[PDB]
């Protein structure tokens, strides 16, 4: 559906990636967290429904079931957060690293040739026009 | 055209928030950056362009030609800066504030409702609508 999204917590040199994909296109929205609070979930969350249609997240694990700021967000925004690979972003993120000072720049980067880049190398839609595909449709 | 961007700041409680305004749309995005620091405005470009076509950005004055981080954003991402009202963001971070502890969290919730709502409160597309429509074509 247009709106479906997956939440995922990655871990690259003693920190903590946010990774936000949309199913159908593979679009993703990362942000490094200092700590795997929820107000930066929160936020996170607030931030990616207020750019995208954010109907439904599904998250793999019970820590997003206990921040009551997650749970505030949702309702806020209209989300439902429903229980129950695209780290190929760690190798985009080795090839850039030193590139960037900081991993968060790193990250972003890692995003951007994710979204932009078409599969395989060559022809027909990247992640980035897909997603928009989809919502314009 | 499809990737033609402004960027300005504004202020509000002793704090900075980058706006970006994707001029066809109206579609906004924005931040507050805890100084008017060229790597926040490179990292923040740098997010912006891995989402949405960005191919030139406007800006009102002299100080981001002078941020060694925005000039390799720039480049990196393939963005053109040239030289040379959406306050109504205010009046909806002021109907917000009190639902939020940070200014971060009720700039957000504004610009949500900025993206998500409808010209005069009702009929045809929103700021949201409109940039994916745009970028669909
Ligand atoms: C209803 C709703 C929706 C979204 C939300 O995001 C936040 C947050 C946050 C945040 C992110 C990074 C750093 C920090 C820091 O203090 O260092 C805070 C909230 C909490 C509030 O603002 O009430 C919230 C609430
Ligand atoms: C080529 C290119 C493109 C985008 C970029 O963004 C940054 C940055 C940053 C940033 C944001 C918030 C907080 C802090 C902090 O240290 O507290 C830093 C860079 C600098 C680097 O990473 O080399 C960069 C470079």
């Amino acid at each position: 559906s247009p709106g479906i999204w997956q939440l995922d917590c990655t871990h690259l040199e003693g920190k903590v990636i946010l990774v936000a994909v949309h199913v159908a296109s593979g679009y993703i929205e990362a942000e490094v967290i200092p700590a795997e609070t929820g107000q930066e979930t929160a936020y996170f969350l607030l931030k990616l429904a207020g750019r995208w249609p954010v109907k439904t997240v599904h998250t793999d694990n019970g820590s997003n079931f206990t921040s009551t700021t997650v749970k505030a967000a949702c309702e806020w925004a209209g989300i439902k957060q429903e229980f129950g690979s695209n780290k190929e972003l760690k190798k985009i993120i080795g090839q850039v690293r030193d590139q960037a000072e900081h991993l968060k720049t790193a990250v972003q980067m890692a995003v951007f040739i994710h979204n932009k880049k078409r599969k395989g190398g060559i022809g027909g839609y990247s992640a980035g026009e897909r997603i928009v595909d989809i919502i314009a449709t």
